[PDB]
Order: structure tokens, then sequence, then C-alpha cells
């Protein structure tokens, strides 16, 4: 949009687009010869990011040349994701880039039009209102030293310098020093930065060079210079805000109106800042009239900021609101991870879900209210924000837990990857972040941290925290020596662990060995004996071989015709090893038969009630298949037997190795079993009985491999025999290393933990019995207050970057010059 | 992609963080500023004679 | 570790009448100023107060009196008399017992 | 075996090479010698007065 020139705000800024809630200006000129450096770049790209948070104006000089060429072609790129660039001008090629142009005779206009802007007050009033102008400025010579005069001078924008080009490190030098207004200190330098430019012209104009930096020296604090040290993130907006709030702090209207310097200072991320010039106790504030700027705190995600209000005296317990929280639900809380959320109550249900999509639910539909807002801040990621949240939390060994269940609950969905990825991450740190929380909660007396375990929460998730970390996998916080040593103390129960092993076995057989001292436990210890696990575990063992020994016994001698007193001990006894699965078809969810062993167990059982189907029919057709029926189940009973025996001897690191090669095997067999099926159609289709066809033959074909002309057809038959003794061989092999592919410490520790848990879960009663069947916190607020000072105490490693230590150098090197230029100056 | 390929193209160039943990300018500001001192007060005792 | 009106007559009502021990960091409005003011000779300050005290609290100064201003002259005197009773926690001190 | 048990002893209070590889204490005799100026430098404007 071309406009010829030689107020203007009236067509332009309601006929064609927005208002400018920042304005950056960048003095050049008409330059042909710029060094966009890889430094220079990295400045005048992220001041374009940073317009367009704010949607800003960019002044330049539109030709297309040197850096305005370089920054037309980044508002180019970035006006599709609200900068509008402004130009304002051999010929010079005109930039195609700038989407308005304003084509000596033409930068007074541009003062016109800064100052206009400068004076214009808008009623939404974040800067006083007053729209706030910066001018950044990096080049040299003429027109540049002119547009900082013009701008200074006359009404009040900033003026932002770095420490590249030919002027502007003039300026950069030109600020640790005092020369009585440099009023010959000029010279001095500008002709080390610059020796060709001052030979061109006329002294008088040189002369003027004095006048036109002794004008820039008076006012100091609208100044800002971006130096070369500042080689990280976050400079360019290090450099605006620390320009735009030394105009707002000089205007000597805001000493009552502090409120307005720090939404500038929260607009913007300047902890620094505000923590020293706005939080240091000369001023008179209330920290009442914090809550509104606390809200805009958390909303516009400063994670810094809530830090700051709270260490500077804010009641969160007080502050949080119902009405404010439900500000966050139904405004804040962002539509793509609530529609994230859905997906995650459906085809991942759990307990703690629900809780939490009930509580989004009745938030954005009409009390622990802290552990409310670290729920706010964990769905949607808030990674830096819910740290400071989490520190205030009442009960901290409990909430960094559930938060890593709740992220790692969605942490599943595949709706974006990325935000499921950070999700991980994150859970991950509040795993370890619950460890040494724990860990230094161990360290301490053991019999305090255990209750910590089994709290009862008052429905935080309804669960504690032993059991939130086991639904959640957080093989980290189970894994460590403080809950595998409290597992082994549950699992000897009352019995101390430094007895011996066979010491409690070698009183299972006789009564009053548990009497003696020969037992160390901790008035009928009896009942302390025979309710600990590991002696329920050892009676269930002694009385299942007993129970095949009698089993055996009425296999042989007994069950001749009449269902004898053998056999109806040998008909309760299933029973009551059945009276306890119904109780384990409760607990199960219909996926407690997903492991291919408790399924075996229970068809054990349905196997040998058709046994006793077969029993009471007096006939010898069904007399001898029901003896039938039962030798085959005594196989399975041995099997469990068996499979007991396997598990309880490798409980251990060799968990994980065994059952994940037992499915291996399961496949193998499944192979085999296909296998089998197709050698038997080619055995059936080449023997005889070939048309010889009944129902015979849906039966016949399975069983019949179990039990055991050549023109050219001998020679793919055994290569049949080399393709099929293959595919089966690799697949036993594959098998044998399953286990391999696949931290590998804390992963058993997880499974050798789940697996004593489903049978501490079992009722800690014997087997023939089944039918007959706030102040503590107070010391956890200490461990927790030592934590969080160690938290922030961990700045070693990151201050043994001797960058303060080579700073407090420079301010002893700076007392030098500040002081010994005044000693020659008393001796003339 | 250009604004993706920007991003990067300067975050390779500033990647210059544990080369220049190396204090070796970091010494040599510190030279330029004992420089900064026998150059000016060298002027100092020529004044009183 | 304060800063203000009475955290400095506190200081002097202790070290003057009897002999406790004070202790400072570098924390605070007018703690930062005596934490600053032990590395130096200043003819017992009779001058080098306003040199500081207005660069780490501006706003305090300009409330009252200066009969009450001239002395916080007399009050901090009175400080720097003995600085053997006088122990700085500085912020290098960035380690486990620094208390003790 | 005494002196190998000294030379031992002596070589484990040695080990103060990556503790003292922190140069916290070489800027520190940097900080000795910073305090070195301001004490001597004060008493070089008050002989001209
Ligand atoms: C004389 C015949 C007829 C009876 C043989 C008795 C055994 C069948 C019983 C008595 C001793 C028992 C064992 C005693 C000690 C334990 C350790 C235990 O290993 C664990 O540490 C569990 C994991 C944990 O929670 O720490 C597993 C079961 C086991 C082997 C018991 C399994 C069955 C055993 C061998
Ligand atoms: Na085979």
């Amino acid at each position: 949009k071309y406009i010829r020139l030689s107020t203007l705000y009236d067509l332009m800024t309601q006929h064609w687009h927005l208002k400018t809630p920042n304005l950056v200006i960048s003095v050049t000129g008409g330059a042909k010869n710029f060094a966009l450096k890889p430094r220079m770049r990295k400045i005048f790209s992220r001041l374009i990011y940073i317009a367009q948070s704010k949607g800003a104006w960019i002044f330049t000089g539109g030709t297309h040349y040197g850096l305005m060429k370089y920054i037309g072609e980044v508002v180019r790129d970035n006006t599709i994701s609200n900068v509008v660039a402004i130009g304002i001008a051999p010929l010079y090629c005109l930039d195609n880039n700038h989407t308005h142009l304003l084509l000596t005779t033409e930068a007074k206009v541009r003062t016109q039009l800064e100052k206009y802007i400068s004076e214009r007050v808008i009623p939404e009033s974040n800067y006083g209102g007053k729209i706030p102008i910066v001018c950044f400025a990096q080049g040299g010579g003429k027109e540049t030293l002119k547009s900082i005069n013009v701008a200074i001078k006359s009404k009040i924008p900033c003026v932002v310098v770095e420490g590249s080009g030919r002027i502007a490190d003039v300026i950069a030098s030109l600020v640790e020093a005092e020369g009585t207004l440099a009023s010959s200190c000029v010279k001095e330098s500008l002709l080390r930065f610059l020796p060709r430019t001052i030979s061109r012209l006329s002294e008088e104009e040189t002369e003027s060079w004095i006048k036109w930096i002794k004008e820039v020296l008076e006012s100091p604090h609208l100044l800002t210079v971006i130096k070369i040290e500042e080689a990280g993130d976050e400079i360019v907006s290090n450099a605006i805000s620390f320009a735009l709030y030394k105009a707002f702090s000089t205007n000597e209207h805001d000493r009552d109106n502090w409120n307005g310097q720090l939404k500038l200072l929260l607009e913007w991320n300047q902890l620094d800042l505000a923590s020293d010039e706005i939080f240091t106790n000369d001023r008179n504030w209330e920290s009442a009239d914090l809550q509104d700027v606390m809200f805009t705190a958390l909303v516009k995600d400063r994670p810094k900021f809530v830090r700051l209000f709270l260490e500077n005296g804010l009641n969160l317990r007080k502050f949080l609101t119902t009405e404010v929280l439900r500000e966050l639900y139904t405004n804040n809380f962002s539509s793509l991870v609530f529609k994230n959320l859905q997906i995650a109550k459906n085809s991942y249900n759990d307990a703690l879900l629900t809780f939490v999509w009930k509580m989004v639910e009745d938030f954005r539909r009409g009390r622990h209210p802290l552990q409310a807002l670290f729920i706010w801040s964990v769905l949607q990621n808030k990674k830096e924000l819910s740290k400071v949240i989490w520190e205030q939390t009442r009960g901290c060994t409990l909430a960094a837990l559930g938060a890593s269940k709740l992220l790692k609950s969605m942490a599943k969905v595949k709706n974006d990857i990325n935000a499921a990825g950070e999700s991980e991450e994150l859970a991950n740190e509040y795993e370890t972040r619950a460890v040494e929380l724990f860990t230094e909660c161990y360290s301490n007396d053991e019999d305090l941290a255990e209750q910590l375990l089994t709290y009862s929460c008052e429905a935080w998730g309804g669960s504690n925290c032993l059991e939130l970390a086991v639904e959640a996998r957080d093989q980290q916080f189970i894994a460590q020596p403080g809950v595998q040593n409290f597992l082994s103390k549950q699992w000897y129960g009352e019995i101390s662990r430094d007895t011996k092993n066979w010491k409690i076995i070698m009183c299972l057989f006789f009564f009053p060995l548990i009497g003696c001292g020969f037992i160390s436990f901790r008035f009928l210890y009896y009942v302390s004996f025979f309710t600990s696990p590991f002696v329920v575990f050892s009676w269930n063992v002694i009385f299942y071989i007993a129970f095949l020994l009698l089993f055996a016994y009425v296999l042989l001698m007994d069950f001749q015709k009449e269902p004898t007193a053998l056999e109806i001990i040998l008909y309760v006894l299933v029973f009551v090893l059945l009276c306890d699965e119904v109780r384990q078809w409760y607990m199960n969810g219909s996926k407690y038969f997903s492991d291919l062993w408790n399924v075996m167990d229970t068809l054990a059982i349905f196997y040998f009630i058709a046994g006793i189907v077969f029993r009471l029919h007096s006939d010898e057709s069904s007399w001898y298949s029901g003896r039938v029926i039962f030798c085959l189940d005594y196989i399975v009973f041995t099997l469990r037997l068996i499979h007991i025996f396997t598990v309880s001897r490798n409980l251990g690191p060799k968990i994980i190795m065994l059952q994940r090669m037992m499915i291996d095997v399961f496949f193998f067999l499944f192979l085999f079993a296909v296998w089998m099926v197709a050698f038997g159609v080619a055995r059936q289709g080449i023997l005889r009985k070939n048309e010889h066809r009944w129902e015979w033959i849906f039966r016949s074909v399975i069983y019949e491999p179990y039990l055991a002309f050549p023109e050219w057809i001998t020679i793919p038959l055994v290569c049949i025999y080399m393709l099929s003794t293959n595919i089966l061989l690799v697949n036993l092999l594959v098998a044998m290393f399953g286990y391999t592919v696949g931290n590998n410490d804390q992963v058993w520790k997880f499974q050798r933990f789940f697996l004593v848990q489903e049978y501490c879960s079992r009722l800690t009663i014997p087997f023939p019995f089944v039918i007959f069947a706030n102040e503590i916190l107070a010391w956890e607020a200490v461990m927790k207050e030592n934590y969080l000072v160690k938290i922030n105490t961990k700045a070693n490693d990151s201050s043994e970057e001797m960058v303060h230590r080579f700073r407090q150098l420079d301010a002893k090197l700076s007392d030098l010059k500040g002081l010994l230029k005044e000693i020659s100056s008393k001796i003339k």
C-alpha cells in the first residue's frame, strides 16, 4: 500500500486493521551493506515473535537491502500463525514484504507519527495507557545518531542498542562512564570504531556530533544496551521490558501506582527485576490487592511469578475461592486437553480418572481446594507451574504420586503424542520427586514412614500412597529399598526376619516350639504366628501336598463302588478349594482370568465336578469314565503344585525372564498344534478310509499324529521336512530368548512386588478355615520443609559456572575506574 | 517450515555455550581491563613531578 | 535481617548497654547496609552512612524529620565502634552448616 | 609396613586436587589481592588535599 508523503492514524487504524499494543522501531536507514550475523539475526527474529505475541507495528526503512530486507522476510513468514511491518523511506529497490509502505525529507513524519502514538492514551491501560514504544538501534553513520536525539529529546520513547555496529558500539561503550556530559570524550572514541566516517564532510557538523551525543547521555535511564555476554535465550524480552520499565518508573506518579509496574512486569517475564525493584519492602504495599495479579499470573503461564507472590505472602488456601477455581476450568482450561480427557476417561477407565472427570464436570456445571488447583496445572502440562503448586500441598508424598498417575493415564492417549510424551517425562520427575521425598522420610524412623504409606488421605483419590503407585506402575518408587523392605517386613508379618528361614518351618510341624524363645516375633503368640502370610503360604503348600497324597490314596486303594469316607473329605476339600475361587471371582474384573494359569486352576475344579457327576450313576460305563476324568485331573492338581514351586523359587530377578518365556512357549506349542492338524490332514488324506466319512473325521485327524509312487515327489517331501523343521525350531529358539529384549533392576523388583501383593491381597487365614471366613503429619512437615530447602539449595553445579564469580570481579574492577579517575583530578 | 528452519539455523550458531564456558575470553576481558590500568595509571605519576 | 526504624534501634540498645552479639545476613533493607559496611574504615562513618542507605532503601529516608535522620548517623557510628560483635552471613556461604 | 602406611596416610590427605580444582579459593586469593587495592589506594588521595 503505497502512500506518497511530504492525522495519519484515523483512516489506517479504523478502516484497515487493529490497534498496536507494542511498537518497535528499527532505525537503520538505506544502508545497502549490512552484516546480518548469526547473532544479529537472533535478535531481529526473536523480536518478530515477541511482536507477534503482542500485535505490534515495526517502523523501518522500506528498502530491499540489509536488515530491512531480512526483517520483511520474517514478517512475511509470521503472518501465518500479528505484526504489521510499516516501511518508511542509485535509487533503492523497494522491499516487497512491507504490507503498508510510506514513501531527509521523510524522517520528520516518522517523528510526528510516534509522538502521536506515544501521547495516545488507551483505556485498556496496562502501560498506563500510552502505547509502549521501543526504538532499536544497531547501525552507524549520520541518520542513526539523528534518529536517537529526535526520539529522546522531543517526547520519551526508549532506545535499545546492541554491541554490533559502528555507532551502536560507541553508545554501548559510553554508558559505564561520566565525562561532563561528554563534551570532549566523544572524539576520544568514535574514530577508534569508525575512522573513515569522520573525514568526509565539514567540521561544523562534526562539532555537532558532540551536541548529538551530549543530548543522548543526558538521560541514561532511556537507553538499555544489549551486551554480547547475554549469550542465551530470552535476551530481547530481557531488553525490551527492561527498557519499557524505565520509561514507566520515571514518571513520578506511579509511587502510589506501583500496581501498574507489576502488571507491566507480568505481561513480560521479569522475575529478577520485579523481585528487586517492586518486592523490596521499602515501598508500601499491603499484599491483599495481590490477588487479581495472581489470577493473571496463572492463566498467562507465569510459573515464576506464582512463586514470587507466594514467597511475598499470599494465603493460597484463602485465595482459592470456588468462583476463582471455576474461572480456570471453564475459561482457561484448553479445549484440546479437555477433549483429550474424554478419550482418556473412556478407553482407560480408572477410579482416579473418574474422580477427575467428575471434578472437571461439576466445576464446569455449578473441600481441599489446593488439591484441585494442582489438578488444573498437571492436566495441561504446566511443567514449571505445577512444581510450584505442589510445594504448597498438605501431604506431598501422596500428591506427587497421584499426579504421576494422572499424567501416565493420559500419556497413553495417542491423539497428540507430543502432549502424551511431555506428560510421560513429567510423570517421571514426579516419580523421582516422590522417591527422594520418601527415602528422606525413610532415612528417619521407619515405623513413622510406613504409617504414611497406608494413609487414608481423606479421599484425595480414595487410595493410599502405596496403592496409587502400583496402579500407576511407578517402577522407580516401588523398587526403592524403603518399600521393598516394607513388603518383606509385611510378608514375614509379625515374625521377625532375623530368626532363620527354617526356624519357622520347624515350628509349623511342632506346635510347642512357638511357645519357647525359638521364634523372636517382636501372651498368645499363636494368633500372631498363624496370621503372618509367610506361614499362611507355608501352610497352603504342605496342606496342598497332603491334599494330593490322600487324593492319590483314594485313587488306588479306595474308589471301589461307594463314595466312601475318604472321598467325602476329597469332595469337600475341592469345594473348599472352590469356595475361595468365588471370592477370586470377586476382585477380578474379567481380567484376573487373563494370566492363563488362574483359568487352569478354575478349569481344574470344573473338570472335577464332572467326575462327581460321572461318579453317582452306578453303571460301569460311567463309573470307569468317572475314574478317567479323575485321573486326568490328578495331573492338573500337580501342575498347580508345580506352578507353585516354579514361581516361588524363581520369584526375584528371574520373574521377568519367566512368565515372558511362559507365553513364548504357549505360542510355540500353539504353532506346533497348528502344524499337527496340518500333518494330520496330509496323513488322513493319503492313507485309507479315503472316502469313508462321518463326524469321525472331525475328531480322528487330531489325535492320529500324536500316537505316532515316488516318481519325483519324495525330494520335496524332505524339502518340506526341512522347511517344517525350520519354522518350528526358529519359534522354539525365539521362545528361548524372548526374555532378552526389553533399568533392568527396577523392573524385576516391581514384578516381585506385584506378585506378592497379589498374594498379600488373599485372605491371610490358612486353607481349611476358608469356610470359617492429624498430628503425625506435623512430623512430615519438617521432612517436607527440609526437602523444599534442599531443592533450592541445589544451585551448586549451576554456581560452579563462575560467570558470577567473574562478575563480582567486574564489580570490583568497576570499583577501580570509578575511584581512580578522581585521583588525577585533585593534582592539576 | 521456513520459520522452523530459521529458528534452527539460529539455534546451531547459538550452540557456542560449552565453547564459551572455556573462560579464555573471560580471562581475556580481564586482560583488557588490566590493560586499562597501566594505560591510565602511568599518567598519574607524570603530573606530579 | 530486616530494615527500617526498629531494626537499627534494636542493634544499638543491644551492643552498647551490655554485650550480646549480633548476626546479619545479605538479604534485607538495612541488613545489607551493615553487611556492606564492614570491609571499610570511614572515621566511624560520620559521613559514609548517607553515601549508602539511599542506594539500598531510598523511600525510607524521605518520611520524617532530619533530626532523626541525623540520628541514624549516630545510630550507625555506635554500631561500627565494635566490629568484633557483628558477624555477617554472606551469600557465598552456599552450603550446609552456615548458621552453626 | 609403617613406611608404606605413612606414605598412604599422606596420600589420602594429598587427594584434595579435584576439590581444589574448584577455584573458589583461587577466586578468593584474587579477592584478598583485590582487598589489597582499596585498603592501599584510598590513602593515595588523602595525601594530596
Ligand atoms: C517334608 C515335605 C512333605 C514337606 C516339604 C515342605 C515344603 C513343601 C515347604 C516348607 C518350607 C517352604 C518354603 C519356606 C521358605 C519360602 C521362601 C519364599 O521366597 C520369598 O522370599 C517370597 C518373596 C518375598 O515375599 O520376599 C517362597 C516360598 C518358600 C520357598 C516356601 C515354599 C514351600 C516350602 C519349601
Ligand atoms: Na518336525
